[PDB]
């Protein structure tokens, strides 16, 4: 290094305290200095505080490593000995000052024979280190000491030496270490020396408020002291010596990925980390992977080390899952940190139950609650932020060629997080905030859950205690639909009943049927049950008969208490089936990361509450039949719900998804479908046809869109009675909006004849429309004009 | 296993720190690493830190297994034998400064005779090990260290013996155990070194905080020092070395329920737990039962031995009530757990009276409160 | 900590060296994350609770983890939204909430706002200062700390202009946050903006600001700001709107003089406490903040105006930030909006003599005389904000006599 140069040439023309500090590799480095000096100084071995005996003054070692050096030059080529050895036998019977236990009178004679008077150990050797310089043909003798990180007590015998003994100039001393550490080592000497009970009786808040002023005076001093500032050494850290975003790169230095890497092949440094990252995260290029490998450049060096070395050698091996490597590598690597954090130990049940009860802690301790399942490494500190990192690898490998997980994923951890933010904590001291911590997780299921629509089900009656504003039944992403026929209906308004719903129409709609066991068991129709749905029919496998029964457990009525805190189905199946099937064979080529999963969810949460207020407002007597853009009704509403869904994974992952290098949704002004399709018409389209001049298709890029969109369980609610907008201008988009999914999807959708009822049944909902919802009084009108 | 053999073989290469470890049997896979290596590498006899005499370093066992690994070769088949006593006699001399209350200075006229300068056992201790290789016929000498479950003390003598004896060529250290354990003594060493009365003068949440960040640092670094990440080892579980749902089963093993069980009738190993499990809690063969199974599955490697065992045995005896069986199984073996949960230990009351309180404790603990009387294997905890 | 004053002092004055964003960065989030918890947060707040209210104070506004500053300035507008009193109108601070649902009776032709029928730059920077708040209505405020941290946002991007667009694309956008947990057709204004940061990226290199300048020019900033907070608060009349007059408010109005402020807070303290220059050009005088209208805009950049050619020196060298900021295109908009210029005989000589002192700083002429005389009885001009109804407000008397 150039600044070794520094070190070397500054202590050679600072002899013509003087004590040299290194922060912080160190004895890389010190031993670089050590050889860097051999216009003379002599250089003592470098001395490792905590490899000497215990019980022994760092006098003795400095003075037996002085000897051999004396010793192995006075041999080659008597009258100089014996006086060097004078004063080595002389120091030796002057150090019992050092050792004893205290002082015995027989030492006084010892102090009266003979330049200062006494037996001051100091002179003796300074003396000796005289001696030495004569001897060695040297000034001075670079006594240099080494890094104190594993046992930082020795490092107090060090100060003391260095204050008490190495104070001469036939001495230059270069310690290495942090400096945190010896301000932690004078600072409890310091607190030493006040008397016991003193301390004991004293004990107002001014008393231990001056003490601290006052053993801050004194460490000051102490550290100023020993250490002058300018003589403190840099030791730069790995993102200096590499560039910051392209605009640096000092010195870059390389690292070497294959054995064979004849030193020209070696794919750099940062790129080592950053590809290691994007294979492992599935980041893709954007601002977020440079992000995540300038967070593990600012390691220290021997982490990066190790964990770059643990992924790439297990690479070879791969090759004679990356995500499972670099998760392998960040689990080892960062184990102190995420052992630390309280998370899941074990491999033997990584899986995924454990993986979103991991985000969850995380999030805890992160506080934060908002953006904490983006899993970036932003917090306060190395422990959390290694841990944020472990954790992105953990949800890049776990959700990798899974839409099932993909789902899981999503919901129950990022959901996790989110609807205990906004629904929640308006309840909650520490103790007590924990503990409501601790019912939310044990009702949620979070680390335990069964299945994604146990989730979504709970998740209904958490979100159902709360929301106030004339105490309607259109929360965030669901409808409270009444279920008694108690009440005085303008027009064609009455119950919900899924009886006069058929097939698939009635299988979407029945998956999305909540009942909550407060009081009054009400039943609502929720988009995160009908994305649970989803979920527990992604995974199930190639039977036809194992989604039979796994629609039964979604299908039947799913009841469940509120937290303690407040034949006809034939042709679906097949379809499901289908789906099912199609997810199959190309679900396994889907690598999402925490930033996808997290800004899906982010899009998708936020759409979501767009639409819980814009059609709130908008539930007349004739709202109904929705075919305006300012009517609003309950099949209206959970249509733009299921479009928030697939737009939010439509635009994101656009954008976040390691499958393709680039966008395909352009340079443009990014909205939410909220009241129209404006924007879902257009994105889908604007990447329709630049697919085929990029000679691409929605399946190999835009897979889990791909997937969703053509699920036949969403495909009901995207189309709805009263839920298409029957304007001259708004049907423009709509019948233009149809063209695009049926393009997408292979088969087309609703037959023209279907389509003409719409705008002027099976798999399609007929009976949401007229509803009615709680709360909503349906007395007024749409307004005119 | 061919982790075994992975283990052998990267220390094959690796001489040609140096710490390999093994997380988790722990001692069945260290014997077969031992024996696997007898391209010459020598190998101590596995050292138990746990069984040593107390107040003996781990620089003593060592050298004096080495001493009679040594003794034992130079004896078959003089000029080398003084000179490999005269290192073992001076590193005995050198062997105060580990055990002595404190230095008196005696001991520096011991520094001052004669290749660094003065007693320091480490360099002592490499020139014993390069004796020893030179004896040998053998390049590195691998000091292996048995786990430590039973009293992890040890542990600390055994992290420092590596970090300041064991750091050589001619060695190679296999250590074995669990990660957490270590990070505990290295943290509890680490807080050690802060003083006193500064512990007990700066209790502000900040301070405890930052030391907890530091603390954090310090055992990081010394576990990432000592125990490299690229040279630790798998040691999967059972789990992981049968299948999952049928989609899976590696090297299967197979475990033997009957006596005769000519090694062809042995009915698998996922098979022998999930018929204890359905016939001990008459489940049928839904996914439930695979689930207690796959959970059941994950445990401690020996606790699977013996809860399978027992109940196999006591059936045997039963055709010269299963749920019985297995239950007794199971509470011999989860007899740990049941006894922290607070459940009624006494077999003379088990009856059904205690069951329902020992149901409603258990949702007490797992929380719940609405499935827990499922007794799903779904909670936080192993116990 | 006396100490650590003077550190942090030197840390301020490197950091925020030769960086227009970093200075905009340094008073928002660093000092404003301390006034608004003083006296928006304090009301609640034992030592033990008080800390933690400031830890999630520091959670919750990504003090020390910020990704943008509109994203502090979107969580600011959550905390200054959870206290104010004294008849709950929307005019808090330094924002309007704006009524975003048309259920409310009018006099007159007030009505909602809304984001389409604003045009080209007037949209470009009227959306930036939208902000949306999530605690159960969803709300939309109109502020200037999102307005100053969509600045900061597009001054240190890059010299793409691609770059540029997503930059736009991220503070154009609604954001949306939560209350903490203790309650095509923008092709030209991107040329401009790709101007003025250009033009931001050769000069703003010679920069040096303090912990004094940066804290001054927030404390005449936030200073300004509640004067505008209270004098144009009681002044919402049915026949306000038009603003011609300086009794006369509207939320035009106030959001004007609320940028003004902002930018007469950069020019006062500049000229005072900016180490670019020796002395002061702004000369030896009472020293009053624009509240309800542009006397002392109008004078001080004047003043300094003419003594610069005696003195031959331009506001390239001496008052670097405050050039920068009053050529921003994203404020121009709300200098003079429609319905915020003063058309009083007495009141216009100074507002016809503020815009030629502004177009010779800018060097670009602002509004053509056929856009100037439409103001005083449109791109690059806000025109809709006038007749946009405030929260709260009474709209109920009009200019209620004595």
């Amino acid at each position: 290094k150039s600044l070794r140069d520094q070190l070397v040439e500054s202590i050679r023309n600072s002899i013509a305290r003087n004590v040299f500090f290194v922060d912080g590799g160190k004895t890389t480095f010190i031993n670089s200095v050590v050889k860097s000096l051999n216009v003379n100084i002599k250089c003592l071995p470098t001395i490792d505080p905590t490899k000497l005996p215990r019980h022994e003054p760092i006098l003795v070692t400095v003075t037996a490593r002085l000897n051999k050096m004396v010793s192995d030059k006075l041999k080659g080529y008597r009258k100089q000995k014996e006086q060097w050895q004078n004063h080595l036998a002389q120091l030796q019977r002057g150090l019992h000052l050092l050792t004893d236990k205290e002082y015995k009178p027989e030492y006084f004679s010892d102090a009266l024979k003979l330049s200062i008077g006494g037996q001051d150990l100091s002179e003796i050797f300074e003396e000796l280190v005289k001696r030495a310089c004569e001897i060695l043909d040297c000034k001075a003798i670079l006594i240099t000491f080494d890094d104190i990180d594993t046992q930082f007590d020795a490092g107090w015998d060090v100060l003391e030496s260095i204050r008490k003994f190495f104070n001469s100039r036939k001495l230059v001393v270069v310690a290495t270490g942090d400096l945190r550490l010896y301000s932690q080592l004078i600072r409890g000497k310091q607190y030493e020396n006040y008397s016991k009970t003193l301390l004991e009786q004293e004990k107002e808040s001014v008393r231990l408020a001056e003490r601290g002023y006052m053993v801050e005076h004194l460490e000051q001093q102490y550290l100023l002291k020993l250490f002058p500032v300018q003589k403190r050494i840099q030791l730069k850290t790995m993102l200096q010596l590499v560039g910051e975003k392209g605009k640096a790169g000092k010195e870059e230095i390389k690292v070497k990925t294959e054995p064979s890497m004849q030193d020209i092949d070696a794919i750099d440094v940062r790129q080592a980390i950053g590809d290691a990252v994007r294979e492992g995260l599935n980041l893709r290029e954007g601002s977020d992977a440079d992000m995540y490998v300038n967070e593990l450049l600012k390691q220290p060096v021997r982490l990066l080390m190790q964990v770059l070395q643990d992924f790439y050698t297990k690479k070879y091996h791969a090759t004679s899952s990356v995500p499972n490597l670099l998760r392998n590598a960040l689990y080892g690597s960062m184990l102190s940190n995420i052992y630390r954090a309280g998370l899941n130990y074990e491999q033997h049940r990584f899986g995924m139950d454990s993986l979103c009860k991991d985000i969850f802690t995380y999030v805890k301790q992160d506080r934060d609650f908002n953006t904490g399942f983006y899993l970036r490494p932003q917090s306060e500190s190395e422990a959390l932020r290694n841990c944020s990192i472990y954790l992105a690898s953990q949800v890049s490998e776990n959700c990798q060629g899974s839409l099932s997980k993909f789902l899981q994923m999503l919901l129950v951890g990022c959901g996790s997080v989110s609807i205990f933010n906004q629904f929640v904590t308006e309840l909650a001291d520490r103790e007590k905030f924990e503990q409501l911590i601790s019912e939310y997780v044990a009702y949620m299921s979070v680390g335990r859950i069964e299945s994604a629509s146990h989730w979504a089900n709970r998740c209904c009656a958490v979100v159902a205690n709360s929301p106030n504003d004339e105490k309607i039944g259109v929360f965030l992403g669901m409808v409270q639909l009444n279920r008694k026929s108690r009440q005085n209906m303008p027009e064609g308004y009455k119950k919900f009943n899924i009886d006069t719903e058929n097939g698939l129409a009635k299988a979407a709609m029945a998956s999305s049927l909540s009942t909550v066991a407060s009081n009054n068991l009400m039943d609502f129709c929720s988009v995160f049950n009908l994305i649970g749905a989803i979920a527990d029919i992604s995974a199930c496998r190639c039977e036809r008969s194992a989604i039979t029964n796994a629609f039964n457990k979604v299908i039947a009525q799913t009841t469940c208490i509120v937290p303690p805190w407040s034949t006809e189905f034939s042709d679906a199946i097949t379809k499901v089936e289908q789906w099912l099937k199609n997810v199959n064979e190309i679900e396994i080529g889907i690598r999402p990361s925490a930033l996808l999963i997290g800004k899906v969810w982010s899009r998708f949460y936020f759409n979501l509450n767009n639409v819980a207020d814009q059609h709130k407002t908008r539930l007349y007597r004739n709202a109904e039949h929705g075919r305006m853009a300012s009517q609003s009704n309950a099949a209206k509403i959970m249509r733009f719900n299921v479009l928030a869904f697939l737009h939010a994974v439509l635009v994101e992952e656009s954008l976040y998804h390691s499958v393709s290098d680039r966008e395909y949704i352009g340079e443009g002004l990014r909205l939410n479908p909220v009241t129209s399709v404006d924007e879902f018409e257009k994105k889908i389209k604007i990447i329709g046809e630049k697919l085929k001049a990029d000679n691409k298709t929605w399946k190999n890029t835009h897979p889990l869109f791909f997937l969703l969109i053509s699920c036949p369980i969403l495909h009901p609610f995207i189309f709805p009675i009263g839920g298409i907008n029957c304007s001259v201008k708004a049907l423009n988009k709509e019948t233009s909006f149809n063209k695009l999914i049926d393009e997408i999807v292979g088969d087309k959708l609703l037959s023209d004849e279907e389509w003409d009822y719409l705008t002027k049944f099976q798999n399609t909902i007929t009976s949401l429309n007229s509803s009615t919802i709680v709360g909503a009084s349906y007395d007024k009108d749409t307004p005119a004009r």
